[PDB]
């Protein structure tokens, strides 16, 4: 009966990310926004049925929620954990929306925006915009393939949706973003052997390095996590390439979907903080985070009724 | 759990509306090809996989049942009803079977209504045949963008098939149809901003129109129907444009799918008749229907088992 | 000098427009007619990559009288009835032609609306068809249509009017008919049958050996070989088109030549027949509803007007 | 619960169709591989993500799953039954593993049957390899449109997903595949009345034959299998042309899918075998099988618990 | 017979477009970059062979010719002219080097973007940077269809192409860009009639208004221009959308291409300083321009055969 | 002005390349074929418009020519050049047609080549037969982007096409035709940096190494011909990878025209024999020709005079 926001929906050519704060008074102009949001899109989005794909997942921060409502909040809502390791450090910086905005064309997730911002012109205070572009076969700054081992069906819904584990929220979602600039001369500067040591698949075809080769400081084995029952815990990726030529900016826009944000944050904490075998993720050492920032994604009816 | 017919597929970029009566002594053709329909259907459609997406819908009339079937008849089931208002009449037109085709090109859409009426041949007179296609980016001939509230997945589910209410012919489905034609002159000769009220939404992007400034006598407001529930009635349109250049018709052949022509129904008559608060429909004064047929679409298996 | 798109490839929709000028609407024509242009590129841009909206503006003879002063194109004459022995090719009146074509059927409707809400009282229809592409470039027969059209330099030299008529160059003779084919008649046929009334294999399109081609068969007879050992040639752009209701299953025949004449050899031996034919067989069940000729000027001429 | 591999997925434009033979020895290396199958497909097919629809299923063989696994069986598991018939054969060829590989471009396969061959090599010994490609409108080498009664939706689900009848092995499927090379001059010695009594079927529009004309020794009429409850027994075909044009090779590749192998066997007794009225499947006077191989589908879990 | 850069080409759905400065020393790097600038393009754009479309047009500045090269000059190059207008003025900004890279994707774009500053790092300064997109039905931030009137065919050589009258640059082109902003707040409190004298032609239709009720200050008919002659004088536009939500930037990136930049300020003067009829054009008074630079752009073999 | 075949023509994502011996007494057959190979071109490729692009171009091989035709002979066709490296050979094999089909899709190109034979049946003898697909981002086997620096528009056509310097065949072109098959497994044993140095380009950017870092015995080294006037010597490349995983075939279909063959036989010579700088070709370690002819593609109009 609860109806999901596009959260398992698949990744796309063109995005557009959106990170807004509230000013004080903002609270009752985005309230109004909030249960017109689907109906935006809709109204954009029919012009381009059917190959337009347009989509829009709204998703409120912790501080900003408590403003916005009241009576219980998801179990598992707080402000992004900032975790201050050895070597490298995720930051937490200021965020109370995100409109994660999706299609197949540029054009249409800047018309659904261009509306949403019109509707909060003076309320809000942009934090961040990150206009996201497919890069050729779903490679990433890094040259890599970028989102393979997203779940699929039965298992996507089971890591990203909330259930019976706190049923006033089921079918929500924790959504992190982290915005990522990549030092690519240093990156370059390494043999594709030494990359592929550094991620844990091969660079052409994408296929997974045998469990012998595979270093424990890999990202793909960092990023490996088992459950204490022996299930994969697992989450969603929409990571999107950005950047810009001429300030020698090249980007992944981070955001990672899952049920609960433990299962994200164990993966973040592996990567900065390190295992007893890893003393932190490599791919950190040619990426630095530059935002972080955790929002819940509810419910398609709970921003309705509002 | 049965198989409903094509009710619930999306709009496509070409239609084909044709309406017919059965002759004297046409009762057993029909029969024969209402059993066979599905598999003609096929026939022509696997021929464009997968890009064709052709679909038939079959309906057929309150009499045209009686002569057709023993039996059980569909609880909603009667012949269009006129509605003669003031100023603006909705007519009755004879229609005892209806065949919505569609595919994404018109060649697909020919084909199955030259198979259909070739075996139809002399058991059949035509009353109506319409050849719709898409305009631009879903527009209708009045320029604005057509079907954008149309409901979608559980919601479209729950508002277009038959359920326990009648359990002997679920899955299947209310149509009715109704042939419009614009006077086109009298509509350009209103602004942009003149039509935005007519209509409820904003012509270019779609947007809909505040609830502060949409008029009562607005086509959205008109159309827009809760029961003593107070949730949302709804149906599914699936209006095509048409028209003759030479001729000077300009048209849009109206569809409408519902689980019980009641809904339907309630919404013509708030439009010729008009509510306290609105004399009329706006849009009925640049728009006027020279049709009005209602048919029971059947679950697919029904169609099978003759 | 400009030509129109009168080169321009088949598409998957069409509108053909057919109208008579009434008398004192000489004048609303002429500025619609330097208008054409602008009208194509005001709705065609709209779809810039893949619309390929183009429009080509043909006008007949009497009409040419009547619109212009001065020089007239050689071969700009009315259709030539043709009252064969069993098949007549009628002529129809027809003043100007609106040949519009498109990847998209909204955007020949869209311009076509422009053209004749700019023509409203000065103008009557005289004919209106929209046509669609018929699964693998079929016609209603079921044949596949326009193999053998000239291409690249060779449609140029067969179209394109060139020193000839020096103050028309880069202008064409386009040349009309509707057709409407009895399906019922046809469907009863064989395969092998239909192959001999055209002179082609029907799936797989290939042209039948000259030992086993029928003398009336449709290919043998448009075939034509003029005074020396040059094949003379058309460009077709025929589209299906039709009803079901009304049991209409139309060809909508356009042919553009050089001059005329080409086409009237090959539609001569098609009505009148030759010496050892009566007649083209494909006319046993197609029958020709509207014939009108029409000379389309190049683009420079419209416009400087 | 149990998630099947791509059994149930349309046709697409390329194929290729591998069927191995496991050397002794090699029992480790294929369950190392079956385990990693469909990761293997993720790392080929992510790359495409949109359009590419690259799917592998992979079926096992009787012989081969004694070999392999220890355990219960598939019910229905068996080699391939041999048919003699009076004049036409079906023979029996070895065959292992089944690799159907599909998507709608060959590079994709060709990709994915790389890095499945390159873990196999010195493992298993290439029985057949067949490339397929679509053929115009969805035809075979005879020029008639193929696939077209296929079963969709619940009723392509019920047909070919084993259920609750083998309940450890739900979600699999029965694939059998024959390699047939047609005679072409044979065959286009005929007219195109005599071809359409041959399939049951009109050639150019894929009309169906009316019953009181279509003979009994047809091909859809063999193919038209009745059970005692009286529904029809639908099949799942994925067949697709190839061939070689200097070696006068023009193939069909047949596959079927089915819950249970008694179906598929029935149709081809049918065929081979004949009935009262029909001596054998007229088809087969113009088509050779020169291979014969029966595989189970497992469950796509069932594969990766391994 | 000169082979001319991808300058005829049509619009895409994707550019990136991109104006830098030659800093002290930086010659010879630029050079060296200018002859290897085709086969860069042919290194990305070969991978999407068939709907790629990759092009990229390397233009240069006035200043930075001389600096660059040491024979003779087109004819009409120069800096831009700046137009100093009662109301709206025409900046003049710095920009040596022009870079039109467009594609019917993004990727490939900033594939080529960024090989071509990768071997022009230290040698060059940015001065901008604008990713454009295509807004639907080939509309800009106004909402109107932008391109509509643009010269096809044999009419489009023959107003954008140098010729005869300077035979040792024939082939080449000339490229004024603009960067403007939009005031979309004050746009959208016009009704569409009254955005529609604006411009000068239909919104939604694009269809050009009559000539009876088009304005004298409208946009059509202000950059409708006639020679001595009296045929008309015309420009090749390549203008793309860009824009920033959050920082409420909405623009139009002008690009025009022309065989001599006289056709071009010609409109530009009827822009800004306005005629006997019109003060300056109306859609000025909802765009603001922020950059403006002139560029030549040779032909291909020219920068090929500096080697 | 003389009438080129498609020898202009850019690459397609399918080919077909028939090679062809003509059998004695057969001379009659194959005059005929060739004056109606256009009209069979068109018979299948209308079908398939306007994104079908099939072409097919017809060469002849030198004793085929004497065999065939009474006249004046092309100025530089002559029988392929064996040429017996220090290490690597380059085979001759017999050739007397050359059909080079290509399509944007594979049935184009059986179905028109299928034709081609049936005219040819009992007149020639297949010597060779393959089936080319594009891989990836117009990859060949190597993984290398191929076919970058071919010449287009003017450049192309001054380097294709037979012009005044043998007016009697202005229009036509030279073929060579090398079936080459990789040792993949060595080839996978370099690293990407040495595989570079053995191309001449970067693998995944395709951009070419530098003059300083090149070596001499690079592929694009030695393929890299000056001409008198101090221009470079260029041809056009039609490569297609085929391939068979079964039976560990991993191929380059070689094909280059040229308006002489000198300037193709220098290119082979150079790498075969090599130069004084580079003993040869390093692609040759990793390549080995299995087939190799020469043929001449006349113009159009040529054929049809026939
Ligand atoms: C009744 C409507 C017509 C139909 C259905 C029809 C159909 C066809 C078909 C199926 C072909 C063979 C494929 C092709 O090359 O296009 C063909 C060829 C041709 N038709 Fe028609 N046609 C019609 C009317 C006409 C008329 C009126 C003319 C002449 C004025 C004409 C001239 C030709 C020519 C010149 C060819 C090519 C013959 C060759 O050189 O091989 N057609 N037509
Ligand atoms: C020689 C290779 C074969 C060819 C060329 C072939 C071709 C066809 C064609 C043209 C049809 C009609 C279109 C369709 O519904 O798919 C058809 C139907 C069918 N074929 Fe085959 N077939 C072949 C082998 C087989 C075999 C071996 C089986 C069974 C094991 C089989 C089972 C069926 C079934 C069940 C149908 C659907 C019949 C119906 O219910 O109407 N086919 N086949
Ligand atoms: C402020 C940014 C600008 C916008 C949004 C804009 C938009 C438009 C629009 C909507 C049209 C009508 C449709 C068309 O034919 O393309 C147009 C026409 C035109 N614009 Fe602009 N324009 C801008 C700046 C300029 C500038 C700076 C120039 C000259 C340097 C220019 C030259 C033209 C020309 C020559 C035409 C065609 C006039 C005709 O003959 O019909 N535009 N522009
Ligand atoms: C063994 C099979 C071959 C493979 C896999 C192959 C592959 C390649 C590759 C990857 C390139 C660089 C990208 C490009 O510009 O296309 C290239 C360039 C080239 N190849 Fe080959 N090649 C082969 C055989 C040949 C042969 C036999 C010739 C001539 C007889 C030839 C002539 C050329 C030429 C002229 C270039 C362009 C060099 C330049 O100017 O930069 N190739 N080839």
């Amino acid at each position: 009966e609860p109806e999901p926001q596009m959260v398992l929906s698949p990744l796309t050519s063109a995005a557009i990310f959106l990170v807004v704060t509230i000013d004080s008074g903002g609270e009752d102009t985005v309230r109004d926004l909030l249960s017109d949001v689907a109906s935006l899109e809709r109204a954009v989005g029919f012009r381009a049925q059917p190959d337009g794909r347009l989509s829009c997942v709204t998703g409120i921060g912790s501080e900003a929620w408590d403003r916005l409502f009241s009576g219980a909040r998801p179990a598992g809502l707080h402000p992004f954990r900032e975790l201050d390791g050895p070597v490298h450090r995720a930051v937490a910086t200021p965020g109370d929306l995100l409109f994660h905005i999706r299609a197949s064309r540029l054009d249409l997730c800047f018309a659904l925006a261009t509306e949403i911002m019109g509707r909060l012109r003076g309320a809000v205070t942009p934090q961040d915009e990150v206009h996201g572009f497919k890069y050729f076969d779903e490679r990433d700054m890094l040259g890599f393939v970028d989102g393979t081992e997203n779940p699929t069906g039965a298992a996507a819904r089971r890591a990203v949706l909330v259930g019976a584990e706190d049923p006033a929220f089921a079918g929500g979602s924790y959504a992190v973003v982290q915005k990522y600039l990549h030092d690519i001369d240093a990156w370059e500067g390494l043999s594709v052997e030494a990359q592929e040591r550094v991620i844990g698949r091969r660079k052409m075809t994408d296929v997974e390095l045998s469990d012998d080769v595979k270093p424990a400081d890999s990202h793909v084995a960092l990023t490996s996590v088992t459950g204490p029952d022996g299930s994969d815990l697992e989450i969603l990726r929409d990571n999107m390439p950005f950047g810009s030529v001429g300030r020698e900016e090249f980007g992944t826009y981070f955001i990672g979907y899952a049920r609960t944000p433990e299962v994200t944050e164990t993966m973040l904490e592996r990567m900065f903080l390190g295992t007893a075998s890893a003393p932190h993720d490599r791919i950190l050492d040619f990426s630095t985070a530059v935002t972080g920032s955790l929002f819940f994604t509810p419910a398609a009816d709970f921003l309705e009724d509002l």
